[PDB]
C-alpha cells in the first residue's frame, strides 16, 4: 500500500532494553522510523534473514525499494534476490563493507549502493591491534591459568612475545591499514611493510616516518613491498586490510600462509574470504601460524565452523583470538554509521541525491569508487 523500506539488523533482545545505544539493532532501527514514515514510505525491520527464500527479508522483496543491511549481521543480497525486488533502487549499508552485495547485478540494474565510508576506520584498526597484542602476548593463555585457577607461568611465557622489534606488514594500506601503522609506531617495530595496488601518499610516508624519528629515534620505518609473497617472507605479523572482490576473495591460501615464518601471525579484520578458510585453520592447527579476527566467511557463522575451535598445538587458548564481528558496531561506531544513513535517507527522499563522495560504490551502473 506504501513504498517500502527494508532493513535487515541483528537481534538485541533483552539487550537492547538494557542500552539504547544499541542503534544497529532491529528493536532500534537505526532511529530512522520517525525519517522514514515521514516520507510516507513503510517501514519493514527483521533478524530474520535467513534461509532462502522463506525468510521474512525474502517475502519483503517484492514491494522493498530501499534495502538496509548492516556487515556484523548482513542480509546477502544476491543475483537471486535482487530479481526478486523489481522496485528496488538503492541499498544502504548500516556500516562499511558492501560485499554482502552482489555488485555487478546491482549495475546491470542501475542501482546505487551506499556505506558509510569512515564511520568504523578507527574502530576496526583498535580492534586489529588488540589482535596482534592478543596473539603475539599469548593472552589466550594468560586469562585462561587465571581463570582455572592454576599459576603456570612458563605455560604463558613460552609463547608470549612483545610487539617491539617485530616486523609488521599490511595487506592494504588505505583508511584502515595506514590507521594500524599509526599505531604500531609507538610500539618501536623493526619494520613496517605494506602491500597495495597503489603507493602511499608522499605526505602519508613522511607523518609515519615523523613518528618512528620522534618516539623511537628510527627513521625509514615504512617500505613497500611488490611481491605478495616476499612482504610475508619476511613479516611476523600480516594484516589484512583490503576488500573482498573476485581477485582477492581466497587469496591466502595454502601456498601463500606457508611461505610465512613458522610461528608468525595472520590477522584479519577485513573480510573473511580474503582467506582460503580451511587453509587458515590447518596452519593454525599445525602451529604454522597464529590467527585472529573478527570477520567471517559466512555471517552468521556455522557453530562447527573450524575457526571457532581453531587452536595451535600448545593448546586450546593458543594462536586463537577470533571474535565474531564486532568491530565496527562499538557504541561509538553505531551512532557515527546511524546518523550516515540517516544522511543518506534524507538525500534520497528530499530527491538531492548529494551524497558524499565517500560513501557512493555504485551509481548510475558503474562502480563509483575503486573501493569495491
Ligand atoms: N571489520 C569491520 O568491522 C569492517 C571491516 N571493513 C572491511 O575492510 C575493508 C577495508 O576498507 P577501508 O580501509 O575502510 O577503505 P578503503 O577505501 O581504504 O579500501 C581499502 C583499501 O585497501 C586497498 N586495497 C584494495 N584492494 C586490495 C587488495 N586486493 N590488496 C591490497 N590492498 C587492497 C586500497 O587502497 C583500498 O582503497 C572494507 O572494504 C571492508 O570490507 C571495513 C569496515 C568495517
Amino acid at each position: 500500500g506504501k513504498p517500502k523500506v527494508l532493513m535487515a539488523l541483528y537481534s538485541g533482545g533483552k539487550h537492547a532494553k538494557e542500552e539504547p545505544r544499541l542503534l544497529g539493532t532491529v528493536e532500534n532501527e537505526l532511529g530512522i522510523r520517525k525519517l522514514v514514515e515521514e516520507h510516507g514510505y513503510e517501514l519493514v525491520t527483521t533478524a530474520d534473514k535467513d534461509p532462502f527464500p522463506s525468510s521474512t527479508f525474502d517475502k519483503n522483496l517484492p514491494d522493498a525499494e530501499i534495502i538496509i543491511t548492516t556487515p556484523f549481521f548482513p542480509a546477502y543480497v544476491t543475483k537471486e534476490r535482487i530479481a526478486k525486488a523489481p522496485k528496488l533502487k538503492l541499498c544502504v549499508t548500516a556500516g562499511v563493507g558492501s560485499d554482502h552485495y552482489d555488485l555487478n547485478a546491482l549495475n546491470e540494474r542501475g542501482i546505487a549502493v551506499l556505506e558509510v565510508t569512515g564511520s568504523n576506520v578507527q574502530s576496526v584498526a583498535e580492534h586489529a591491534i588488540m589482535t596482534m597484542l592478543i596473539l603475539l602476548r599469548n593472552y589466550g593463555e594468560g586469562h585462561a591459568q587465571a581463570t582455572q585457577g592454576t599459576w603456570d607461568i612458563a605455560a604463558v611465557a613460552k609463547d608470549e612475545f612483545d610487539m617491539e622489534d617485530k616486523v609488521f606488514a599490511t595487506i592494504g594500506a588505505g583508511r584502515i591499514g595506514y590507521r594500524i601503522l599509526e599505531r604500531l609506531i609507538a610500539f618501536n617495530p623493526k619494520k613496517l611493510l605494506y602491500y597495495d595496488y597503489q603507493p602511499l601518499p608522499e605526505e602519508a610516508i613522511n607523518k609515519l616516518n615523523a613518528a618512528s624519528k620522534l618516539f623511537n629515534g628510527v627513521d625509514n620505518i615504512i617500505e613497500r613491498v611488490e611481491n605478495l609473497e616476499d612482504l610475508v617472507s619476511q613479516a611476523d605479523v600480516v594484516t589484512l586490510n583490503c576488500p573482498l572482490y573476485e581477485k582477492s576473495k581466497g587469496m591466502f591460501n595454502k601456498e601463500l600462509i606457508s611461505k610465512m615464518k613458522k610461528g608468525s601471525y595472520v590477522i584479519n579484520t577485513a573480510r573473511g574470504a580474503l582467506t582460503d578458510p580451511q587453509a587458515i585453520a590447518d596452519a593454525v592447527n599445525s602451529g604454522h601460524i597464529a590467527y585472529g579476527g573478527d570477520v567471517w566467511p559466512v555471517q552468521p557463522a556455522p557453530k562447527d565452523m573450524p575457526w571457532r575451535t581453531m587452536h595451535n598445538p600448545y593448546g586450546k587458548d593458543y594462536g586463537n583470538a577470533m571474535t565474531v564481528h564486532v568491530s565496527g558496531t562499538s557504541l561509538d561506531a553505531q551512532a557515527r554509521y546511524a546518523n550516515g544513513v540517516k544522511q543518506i535517507l534524507t538525500e534520497y527522499f528530499d530527491k538531492t541525491y548529494k551524497y558524499r563522495p565517500q560513501d557512493v560504490i555504485c551509481i548510475d551502473g558503474h562502480y563509483a569508487t575503486k573501493a569495491y
